[PDB]
C-alpha cells in the first residue's frame, strides 16, 4: 500500500474513470508549497556542482551512483555512469543549477542522496509543453527504507514548480503507480564469451558453445554506404529531419498538428488550462503512431545528437545534394559486474533516436550495430519503443531481463503501446 504516491497527482494502479483520456490531472499554479522540505537532523541540501568536472561534488556524485545506483534484480550488475556521461546527460540546454540536488551528512561531509531534473520539450497528443524529466534518484544503501526518497521527490517537485512547470516524465525498473506504457529491452550480443562469463547471458542446455557464438555473430558482409559522424554544423538539417519524422508518425490530424495546444500559455489558470482536456474515440485511433515524444530545437540537437567518446554516437547519411536523409544514434554506459574479478565491467550501447528514410530500419540498425561494436561495446540494447519492433522481429535480438515502466506526473495518458512512445531516458 502506498503512503506517498497515494497523495500525488498521478494515475493510481486501481483508478480508471474520467471521460477525458488526455490532459492535466490537476491545474494548481498558485497553491503549491514553496517552502523547502526539512531533512532529518544532521543532513543538508546542496546544489550539486556538476558544472566543473573536476569539482568535489562531481567526484562525490560519481562515487555515490557507482556504489548505490540501479542494479538488476539479481544484483549482478550496477550502472557505473562516467563523469563525462553525467555532464552530457544533465548539463543540458536550459538546465537550472538548482535542479541538481544533493544530500550531504553534516558530520562527515559525505553525499548520501541525489535527485535531478532536466528540462525537455514534449508533444503529448494534441498538446505541447515544456516539462521535466526526473532521473538519477539515489539514496545510500545504509539509508534505505527510511522514507527519505519521498522527501527528495517532493523537493525536486517544488523546484520544478517554481519554474512554472507542473508535469514530469520518469521511468523506473519497478511498478510504482500505474504506468502509461511498459518498455521491454532487447540485446544484440556482440561479445558472447565475455558476457557469458559475466553472467549477462546464459547458454541454453541443448546448444554448443560454437552454436551460441554463431547465433549472435554480426555479419559485416552486408553494408550500406554514406554514413558519417554528425558535426555541429549539421544541427539545422538534423532538426528538420526530426520535425519531418514526428510529422510522419503523429497520432493527431494534420489540422490538429498545426494547432497544437501550448500548455505553457494556459497552465497559469484553472479556467484556461481546461482547454488541454481531450477525449479519444477509441484506442485503435493511435495504432502504430507516436502519441508522446521529445521535441528538439537546433540547440537541443547540437547538444544531444553529437559524438563524445564513450558517451554518445550519432551518424548521418547524406544525399548528393547534401541533404541529411537518415540518422542513427546511441549512448553508452559502463556497468560494474559486481564481485567479478575476471571482467569487472561491461560496456553497453543503448539505442537513442533513429530515422531511416533511404534504407530499411533493419539496415540502419545493422550499420549502428557495427558501429557500436567498433566503439568497444559488449552488447547493443534497444527498447520496443517507436518502430523498433521492425528490427527486433525475426532477428538475433534476445530479450533482456527487466521492464521499464513509463510514468507521467500530473498528466493523463491512456495505457498505450511502447510503439506509441518516443521518450528515451538516460
Ligand atoms: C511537476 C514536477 C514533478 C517532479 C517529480 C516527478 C516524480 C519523480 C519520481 C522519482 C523518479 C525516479 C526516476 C529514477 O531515478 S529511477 C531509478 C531510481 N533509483 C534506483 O533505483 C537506485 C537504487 N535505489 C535507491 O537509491 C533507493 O531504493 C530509492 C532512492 C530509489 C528509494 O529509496 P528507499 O528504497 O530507501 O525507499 P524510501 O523508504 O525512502 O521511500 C519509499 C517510497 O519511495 C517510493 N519509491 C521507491 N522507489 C521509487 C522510484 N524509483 N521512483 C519513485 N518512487 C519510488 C516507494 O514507492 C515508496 O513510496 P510509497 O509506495 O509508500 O507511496
Ligand atoms: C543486466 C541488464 N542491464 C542492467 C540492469 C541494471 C543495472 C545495470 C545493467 S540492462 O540491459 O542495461 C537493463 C535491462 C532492462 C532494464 Cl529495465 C534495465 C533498467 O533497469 N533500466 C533503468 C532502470 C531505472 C533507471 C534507469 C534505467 N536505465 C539507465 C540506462 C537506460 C535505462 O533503462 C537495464
Ligand atoms: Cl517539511
Ligand atoms: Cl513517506
Amino acid at each position: 500500500p502506498h503512503k506517498f504516491w497515494n497523495t500525488q497527482p498521478v494515475v493510481q494502479n486501481d483508478d480508471s474513470s474520467s471521460e477525458y483520456s488526455f490532459g492535466p490531472i490537476e491545474i494548481e499554479p498558485d497553491s503549491f508549497r514553496k517552502e523547502i522540505y526539512k531533512l532529518p537532523d544532521g543532513f543538508s541540501w546542496f546544489d550539486c556542482n556538476l558544472w566543473d568536472i573536476e569539482s568535489q561534488d562531481f567526484e562525490d556524485t560519481y562515487q555515490l551512483l557507482k556504489d548505490h545506483y540501479v542494479e538488476d534484480d539479481d544484483s549482478q550488475f550496477r550502472f557505473n555512469y562516467s563523469k563525462e556521461f553525467l555532464r552530457w546527460a544533465l548539463c543540458v540546454p536550459g538546465q537550472k543549477k538548482n535542479w541538481l540536488v544533493g544530500v550531504r551528512v553534516n558530520e562527515t561531509k559525505k553525499m548520501v542522496g541525489f535527485i535531478s531534473a532536466i528540462p525537455i520539450k514534449v508533444r503529448i497528443h494534441n498538446c505541447i509543453m515544456n516539462t521535466s524529466v526526473v532521473n538519477f534518484l539515489c539514496v545510500h544503501k545504509k539509508l534505505r527504507s527510511k522514507r527519505l526518497a519521498p522527501v527528495l521527490i517532493k523537493e525536486i517537485t517544488r523546484r520544478i514548480r517554481c519554474e512554472k512547470i507542473f508535469q514530469s516524465i520518469y521511468t523506473c525498473g519497478k511498478n510504482i503507480t500505474k504506468p502509461f506504457t511498459i518498455g521491454t529491452y532487447w540485446h544484440r550480443i556482440i561479445n558472447v564469451k565475455k558476457l557469458l562469463e559475466a553472467g549477462f547471458i546464459g547458454i541454453p542446455r541443448n546448444m554448443t558453445m560454437s552454436s551460441l557464438i554463431k547465433y549472435h555473430r554480426i555479419p559485416a558482409d552486408k553494408r550500406i554506404e554514406g554514413f558519417r559522424p554528425s558535426v555541429d554544423s549539421d544541427a539545422e538539417q538534423i532538426c528538420k529531419l526530426f520535425e519531418n519524422y514526428f510529422m510522419k508518425y503523429k497520432d493527431v490530424s494534420n489540422e490538429t498538428m498545426n494547432n497544437l495546444i501550448n500548455y505553457d500559455e494556459i497552465n497559469h489558470s484553472k479556467e484556461l488550462g481546461k482547454q488541454a482536456y481531450m477525449k479519444l474515440d477509441k484506442i485503435e485511433d493511435l495504432q502504430d503512431k507516436i502519441t508522446i515524444h521529445q521535441c528538439f530545437n537546433v540547440e537541443d540537437v547540437k547538444h544531444y545528437f553529437t559524438n563524445i567518446d564513450k558517451v554518445i554516437v550519432t551518424y548521418v547519411r547524406e544525399n548528393k545534394n547534401k541533404e541529411i536523409t537518415d540518422l542513427f544514434s546511441f549512448f553508452i554506459i559502463e556497468s560494474t559486474v559486481i564481485n567479478n574479478e575476471r571482467f569487472p565491467t561491461i560496456n553497453i550501447a543503448y539505442s537513442y533516436f533513429n530515422i531511416a528514410n533511404t534504407c530499411s530500419l533493419k539496415e540502419l540498425f545493422n550499420e549502428m550495430l557495427i558501429t557500436a561494436k567498433n566503439n568497444n561495446c559488449d552488447a547493443f540494447n534497444t527498447l520496443d519503443l517507436m518502430q523498433n519492433l521492425q528490427v527486433i522481429q525475426d532477428s538475433k535480438f534476445i530479450i533482456g531481463t527487466g521492464r521499464l515502466r513509463y510514468y507521467v506526473f500530473n498528466w493523463k495518458i491512456p495505457q498505450i503501446s511502447p510503439s506509441n512512445v518516443g521518450i528515451i531516458l538516460f
